[PDB]
């Protein structure tokens, strides 16, 4: 199994720049508006702590310049939406494909497209953190990439990004411009929560090492959902929700292995380790593939 | 630092349908031909032992269904290239890219785009192994899929997906239908020579690793050329060259490593183990980063 990132052509089409004096960052076009982080609006000064609702009184639309390439679409109107401007211009994208803005959870992954001024530079899939973190692969100028889902020619946009943590991880908001975790558009040092691993998708992992034949850990016992959720926090994994349980239910038809007695099976690989064996190949226990991603590969 | 696929939108464009009776796979749409993996002409009998150039002068123009999207193309002639068919039809591709047909050499890299009746399902990066194997993720249905580079706008194809091995990596040709490696598009199980590590690869990858603020693994000492070539023989990785040494020169600059020094870091890796510890996430040494491909990331 491999990380595998979602056809980018969908999006590739959609990606235009947006500058506003010398400060350059991405948009995403759709129908006849470009969505793109309103930090752009900021001199590199203002940056350090800035007032965005007075930054945005002082533009007009002659303020912005949206390209598509090295051709000018024209602004014809501009608001502010919690973190992101929307740029309503006088074209709808004859690319536009079939579309979604969706919030997503920890755990879930996504493709992201990196792009610089508008032009797409590469693809790879990324896991949103229980911290609301994700471990991208950012340089200058690739605020406003965008990451995605699609399903049936459908794309879900679930990210546009915005700032490298210290830690050289990445922040960022969803297309409604709410952030992911506690962060803020300020030119600040910030730190996320401590992370933890993803229960769920390390589930999904015994699942296809099952899947697979690779099925020494199954063991005699079952838990409850709570008895679980409390072991696991001891050792610095997410608790489950029901949405968790629910998502895994295909993949515990499929090897017929109740959830919860694949949760007893990690409850004793958390208390003993793996005693030097490996599951797939591997001495780690991996936690950024989905129960969507190991049926997307695994079937 | 992540493992990056280029934008595969381009390359999505020119995916195809090709049906011969109860075969069916992908194609390459680009102008007004098709390019296929020969096989597609073959019965599942015929498989076994084909005489391509005997089954292909049976098959009409007729015989070919060829569908972009929901529209057939009309087959109108047909050559074979070694185990490529070129299928030439009566539309031209509006969609095709400027592009090259190029046969990579062991270690390079490349974006797989997988596809599955004609529709592009993921994009990941590949190498070239030493044994020219590629460790891919391909279903049932995926032959014809296509592996590529794009430099400014120009894709240079180099893969086309025919085969799984029996250790579950994978087989295929260039465009100019030769196979890589000491593999037939026959069906029946072959095995591959012995797989070597890229050691220009993992040295890159190093280099990428102190780039991104890793230092654990260097250490005080100095190696001889020879003298690491010797070490690097015994654990199975494949000879370090000066022209290696010479491609490495940017990644040593920028870091102030020089060349023999770091193979004095990863001498040490492979005689002592990682010891638990990690080099950007991995547990292993990683070989499937070229020079460029860390230098087109990290800047
Ligand atoms: C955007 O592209 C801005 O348009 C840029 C993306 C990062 C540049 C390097 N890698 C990236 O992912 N984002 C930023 O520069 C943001 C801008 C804010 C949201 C207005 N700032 C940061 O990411 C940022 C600032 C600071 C900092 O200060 C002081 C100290 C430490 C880290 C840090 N990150
Ligand atoms: C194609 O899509 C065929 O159109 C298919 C792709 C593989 C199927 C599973 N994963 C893949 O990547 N390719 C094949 O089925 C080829 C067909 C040849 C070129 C005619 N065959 C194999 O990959 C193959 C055959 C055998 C085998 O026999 C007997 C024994 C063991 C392994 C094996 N692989």
């Amino acid at each position: 199994f491999r990380k595998m990132a979602f056809p980018s052509g969908k999006v590739e089409g959609c990606m235009v720049q947006v500058t506003c004096g010398t400060t350059t960052l991405n948009g995403l076009w759709l129908d006849d508006v470009v969505y793109c982080p309103r930090h752009v609006i900021c001199t590199s000064e203002d940056m350090l702590n800035p007032n965005y609702e007075d930054l945005l009184i002082r533009k007009s639309n002659h303020n912005f310049l949206v390209q598509a390439g090295n051709v000018q679409l024209r602004v014809i109107g501009h608001s502010m939406q919690n973190c992101v401007l929307k740029l309503r211009v006088d074209t709808a994208n004859p690319k536009t494909p079939k579309y979604k803005f969706v919030r997503i959870q920890p755990g879930q992954t996504f493709s992201v497209l990196a792009c610089y001024n508008g032009s797409p530079s590469g693809v790879y899939q990324c896991a949103m953190r229980p911290n609301f973190t994700i471990k991208g692969s950012f340089l200058n100028g690739s605020c406003g990439s965008v990451g995605f889902n699609i399903d049936y020619d459908c794309v879900s946009f679930c990210y546009m990004h915005h700032m490298e943590l210290p830690t050289g991880v990445h922040a960022g908001t969803d297309l409604e411009g709410n952030f992911y975790g506690p962060f803020v558009d300020r030119q600040t040092a910030q730190a996320a929560g401590t992370d933890t691993t993803i229960t769920v998708n390390v589930l999904a992992w015994l699942y296809a090492a099952v899947i697979n034949g690779d099925r020494w850990f199954l063991n005699r016992f079952t838990t409850t959902l709570n008895d679980f959720n409390l072991v696991a926090m001891k050792y610095n994994y997410e608790p489950l929700t029901q949405d968790h349980v629910d998502i895994l239910g295909p993949l515990s038809a499929q090897t017929g292995i109740a959830v919860l007695d694949m949760c007893a099976s990690l409850k004793e690989l958390l208390q003993n380790g793996m005693n030097g064996r490996t599951i797939l190949g591997s001495a780690l226990l991996e936690d950024e593939f989905t129960p969507f991603d190991v049926v997307r590969q695994c079937s």
